[PDB]
């Protein structure tokens, strides 16, 4: 088996407080809902926010948000605010080697 | 919160090209052999290059290598070369949600 490849879109972005982010990833094969979405700050672990492609994880927001399933999926900030500026990656986990996508750095405008 | 809890030490170290880098992490109950390490660079995907503790994937350089289970894990460089630089990572997949250690970034001296 090839390595799953996750094309991750935009690689940056700029905008306002308040604004809805969207962030999609395409896997190069179907991997069912075995998706997360990981935010990181600089000099920290990157820290789970989605699981299972749609599932949020304990005390994260939900403004935070996954949709998709199979190769073509979508991480959402419905309202950006300014702790969330970090860049984001997806991640598949239903086959090893556990592959992410190049990741998406946000900025405020 | 019962997240597994990965101590990544140290959390930033400088080094010369031929030097032998180690960096470990301790899990906080035992997740077996289900440890891998990534590497990753300003603004690229993370890459995988050890799983299951001590296994190599393609292409990683033999200079490479892990070990340790349960809960006590070591990654070492022998000779560091200048493509080595990079922030390196542990990740537990024993159980989600997958949790990463702090992070070594690593310079040259």
């Amino acid at each position: 088996s090839t390595d799953i490849q996750m094309t991750q879109s935009p690689s940056s972005l700029s905008a306002s407080v308040g604004d809805r982010v969207t962030i999609t990833c395409q896997a190069s094969q179907d991997i069912s809902n075995y998706l997360i979405w990981y935010q990181q700050k600089p000099g920290k672990a990157p820290k789970l926010l989605i699981y299972d492609a749609s599932n949020l994880e304990t005390g994260v927001p939900s403004r935070f948000s996954g949709s998709g399933s199979g190769t073509d999926f979508t991480f959402t900030i419905s309202s950006l605010q300014p702790e969330d500026i970090a860049t984001y990656h997806c991640q598949q986990y239903d086959n090893l080697p556990y592959t992410f996508g190049q990741g998406t750095k946000l900025e405020i405008k």
